[PDB]
Parts: structure tokens; sequence; C-alpha cells
């Protein structure tokens, strides 16, 4: 009779990933007469042709083609048999393909949005994207990661639609730039990610003005100054970016001696650098208040006020005046009877310097007859230090000489006339 598969129906339940070549099965067919028997495909099926291969001899069943899950997972193939010249048996094999996780999710953006205000409303979409994966069960689900610290809440809008918000309030000046990744992580095991990022820029609001490094500023000249001298650097910072970050300094007015402030002090508006227009002479006037203002660039300009003080210090540029004696007989007089310590004179002098420089000190430099007279030291009194002798001459004279004490020190020099008396 007609030869006898062991089975009606051959079944096997294999992983899509299979190699190719590798022995799915093997059909038997056995005759029970008492030899040649032929194993050959029943109707022959393009896809079932492609995807599998045996030969008659063996009767084993191996892969010719990869099995894709994702295209096919259950294959219903006739097989037959042939003794030679008698009826061909048939069976069936059924084949059926598991599901391997061979596909990472794929990830399609659907909405974006590349820029966002600094004081812009929480809740801005900042993107619509769509997750697809080819695999199936467990190996099909997707989950959607975004890194944790960065304060943003992701969820879910419908299905696999999710929707990116904007949980905290932001402000350009923490970060500039964002490289926000949203990683699509696989369920099925081993776990398949796929990774896409969206680059983004914060729109850069005017809202903090320029703040000097130091709340009040001092700075000192000396009397005599050059033109043009380099009294003090200022410098202002401004957390902001582009022109809403540029700093210009101005000198507020106000007015020094009857004159405008810009008389003596100029501003570079770009370096803080503060000029000296004249030289500030000290006993002309010796400090001035000065206000210094910084603005930025765009609108509306955005400023800050700093109050200046500026003083000048005193130099010894001023040679000590001898208000007495000038050029009245310039003689005076002593009696011949006067005791000692005896009031002659008194040297009257001014500076019109300040302090060690308005300091002054009188010392007696040459004398007609030495030992009689005497001059204060710090009084400029001359007076008599002995008795007056007949010998003593009529007409006599002294060289006294004024010095102030600064640095260095300036000295005038006068001859008294002193006549002695009868
Ligand atoms: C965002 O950051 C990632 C890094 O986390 C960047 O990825 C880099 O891409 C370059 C270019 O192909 C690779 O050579 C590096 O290996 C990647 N860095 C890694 C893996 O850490 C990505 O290009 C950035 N994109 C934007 C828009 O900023
Ligand atoms: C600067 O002037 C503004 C108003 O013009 C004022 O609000 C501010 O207090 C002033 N600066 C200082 C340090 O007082
Ligand atoms: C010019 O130079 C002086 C020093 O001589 C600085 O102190 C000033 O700030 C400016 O830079
Ligand atoms: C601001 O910038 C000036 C330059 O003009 C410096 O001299 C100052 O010290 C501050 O850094
Ligand atoms: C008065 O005295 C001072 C200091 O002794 C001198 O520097 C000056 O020239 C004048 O003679
Ligand atoms: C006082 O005396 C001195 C002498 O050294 C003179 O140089 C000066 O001009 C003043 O007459
Ligand atoms: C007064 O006269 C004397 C001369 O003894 C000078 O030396 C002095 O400088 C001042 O002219
Ligand atoms: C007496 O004479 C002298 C010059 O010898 C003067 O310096 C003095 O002021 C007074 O006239
Ligand atoms: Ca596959
Ligand atoms: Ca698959
Ligand atoms: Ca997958
Ligand atoms: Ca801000
Ligand atoms: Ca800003
Ligand atoms: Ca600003
Ligand atoms: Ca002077
Ligand atoms: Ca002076
Ligand atoms: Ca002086």
């Amino acid at each position: 009779n007609a030869p006898v598969f062991t089975q009606p129906e051959y079944h096997i339940s294999v992983k899509e990933n299979l190699p190719v070549g590798t022995r799915l099965l093997t059909i038997k067919a056995t005759d029970p007469d008492e030899g040649e028997v032929t194993y050959s495909f029943r109707n022959v099926r393009e896809k079932i042709s492609q995807l599998f291969q045996l030969n008659s001899l063996t009767g084993d069943i191996t892969v010719l083609g990869e099995l894709d899950y994702e295209d096919s997972g259950f294959y219903d193939v006739d097989v037959e048999a042939h003794d030679g010249p008698g009826l061909r048996a048939r069976s069936k094999v059924l084949v059926t393909v598991l599901d391997v996780n061979d596909n990472a999710p794929e990830v399609t953006v659907t909405s974006l949005t590349s820029s966002i205000q600094e004081a812009s409303s929480p809740g801005t979409v900042i993107a619509l994207f769509n997750v697809h994966d080819s695999d199936s069960g467990e190996n099909g689900l997707v989950t959607c990661s975004i890194p944790d610290n960065l304060p943003f809440r992701l969820e879910k809008t419908y299905g696999n639609y999710h929707r990116l918000l904007i949980h905290r309030t932001l402000d350009r000046e923490e970060v500039s730039d964002y490289n926000i990744t949203i990683t699509a992580t696989d369920q099925g095991t081993p776990p398949l990610s796929t990774e896409t990022y969206i680059s983004l820029q914060v729109v850069d609001i005017n809202d903090n003005p320029p703040t000097f490094t130091h709340a009040s500023y001092s700075a000192y000249i000396p009397e005599n100054n050059p033109r043009g001298a380099s009294i003090l650097s200022i410098t202002a910072q401004d957390p902001d970016s582009g022109e809403n970050a540029q700093v210009i300094y101005s000198l507020s007015e106000d007015t020094i001696q009857g004159a405008p402030m810009s008389s003596y002090v100029s501003i570079n508006s770009n370096t803080g650098v503060l000029y000296a227009l004249r030289s500030f002479d000290y006993e002309q006037f010796q400090d001035l208040k000065l206000l210094v203002t910084a603005r930025d660039s765009g609108t509306p300009p955005l400023s800050s006020n700093v109050s200046l003080s500026l003083s000048v210090l005193d130099q010894n540029d001023n040679t000590p005046e001898i208000l007495y004696p000038t050029i009245s007989t310039g003689v005076e007089l002593t009696p011949r009877s006067a005791d000692p310590g005896y009031l002659v004179t008194k040297v009257v002098a001014v500076d019109k310097d300040s302090g060690q420089n308005a300091w002054l000190s009188y010392r007696l430099l040459k004398a007609s007859e030495p030992g009689l007279f005497s001059v204060g030291l710090h009084t400029g009194e001359v007076r008599t230090a002995r008795a007056l002798l007949d010998r003593d001459a009529l007409k006599q004279s002294l060289v006294v000489t004024v010095q102030d004490h600064g640095q260095p020190p300036l000295s005038a020099t006068v001859t008294l006339t002193i006549a002695v008396s009868d």
C-alpha cells in the first residue's frame, strides 16, 4: 500500500532568530509491505519555498531563509511522500515561530519647541512625540525616560502619545542651552533602548540690572596732578547676555564751586576708567562727592547708581609767608634797661598748606651780636637773652628763617633791624 507517516502532522515551536541551515525537524515515512522513499513538498508556497529546505533522502527540514516573527508567526506546510510507483502519502508540518526582542523601539517626534521665554508661563509643550515598536508582547511595550534631576514632568497623552511639559519656572541665568535626551526603554529581556535628543536655546529677558562690585567707592588724588590722570577703575556686572548685558558708565551731574562736574572729572563710557581733566589744588577745594551710573543697551535700559567720594591730598607746594615785618620804620626798638627776656619783637608767618605743611618753626640764622637775642622756635618771638652792655652796638640785625615741616620743607628769610634805645 501507500507509505505511512509517523504522525499525520508535525509540530515545532522555534524562535525567529534561528540561523539559516539549522535543522528544524525531520519527517519519517515507512512502508509496511516489506527500500526507496521520496520526500517532496506538496503544494509549494513561494514564501514556504524560500524559507524551508528539505532533501528527499534525509527527510530533514532545515532553515533556508531567516524567519521574521514580524512577517509571519505560523506556517502550515503540505508534505507528501513517494515509494516509487505507489500512492503519495500526505502529512502536514506546522511551524510555530516565537518572538525575539530584535527590534529596538523607534521614536518619531511629531511636534517640537526650540525656544522659550525666560519669564514664560509654565506648561508650554516642549515636544509631542510618539514611539512605536515592531516587536510583540512585553518585547513591544515601551517606556519613555528623561533625566531625573532636570525638573520637568513627562506624561503620556493617549495610548502611545506622550507630552513633555514644564513643571518648574525657567530662568535663563541658570543655564543657557539644553541637550534633552529622551531614552526609549524596551520591556522585553534583555531590554533594547533607543535614545533621541533635542536641542533648545533659552530666550533672555532684561530682568537683571548691572551690579557694582562694591556698594560704595572712594579714591584719592594728589594735589597737583597731570592732565588726564588715571584716578580709579570702576566695573559693574550684568548677569544677562547680549545687548541687555552691556555696561555703559556715566557721571551724574553736580556742581563744585559754581562749575559743573564735567569740568574736573570724566569717565570712559565703556571702560570705567575715571579720568581727571584738571589738577585739583588742595587749597581751592578738598573733596567732591560723585555719583556713577551704569546702564545697559537695548530697550528699555536698566541702570544702577553708586556713590563715589573723591578726596584730594594736600601737598607742600606753598612757601610760608612772613607777614611781619614788611617794608613806618622797619626798625624795632629795645630799651637799654630791658631785663633779660624782654619781648623785642615777634615774627608773624602763615602757610597756605595744611597739617605738617602748615607747621612753622622759626630759628635764628645770623646775628650781629650772637648771644644777645633768642628766637622762639615755635612762636617766632625775638627776645633778649642777656642784659645789655655799653659795648653792645647801636644798630643790630638778625636773619630769621621760617620753615614748614612738610616733605620737602620750604623756608623764608627776613632781616630784622633792631635799634638799641637809650
Ligand atoms: C547631546 O549629547 C550627546 C551626548 O550625551 C551627544 O552625543 C554624542 O554624539 C557624538 C557625535 O556622533 C558622539 O561622537 C559621542 O559619542 C556622543 N556622546 C556620548 C555618546 O556621550 C549629542 O550629539 C548631543 N546633541 C546635541 C544636539 O547637543
Ligand atoms: C538710585 O536711584 C534710584 C531711583 O532713581 C533709587 O531707587 C536707588 O535707591 C538709588 N540708589 C541708591 C544706592 O540709593
Ligand atoms: C589708570 O592707572 C592707575 C594706576 O596708575 C589705576 O589705578 C587706574 O584705575 C587706571 O587704570
Ligand atoms: C573692572 O574692570 C576694570 C578694567 O577697566 C578693572 O580695572 C577693575 O579691577 C574691574 O575688574
Ligand atoms: C630753610 O630750611 C630748610 C630746611 O633746613 C631748607 O630746605 C630751605 O632751603 C631753607 O634754607
Ligand atoms: C632772605 O635772606 C636770604 C639769604 O640767604 C635770601 O636768599 C632771600 O632772598 C631773603 O632775602
Ligand atoms: C636782610 O639783610 C641781610 C644782610 O645782613 C641778608 O643776609 C638777608 O637775606 C636779608 O636780605
Ligand atoms: C634795617 O635794615 C635792614 C638792612 O640792613 C633791613 O633788612 C631791615 O628790614 C631794617 O630796614
Ligand atoms: Ca525580527
Ligand atoms: Ca521580533
Ligand atoms: Ca523591542
Ligand atoms: Ca531672571
Ligand atoms: Ca535675563
Ligand atoms: Ca541688564
Ligand atoms: Ca597748590
Ligand atoms: Ca597744598
Ligand atoms: Ca608749606
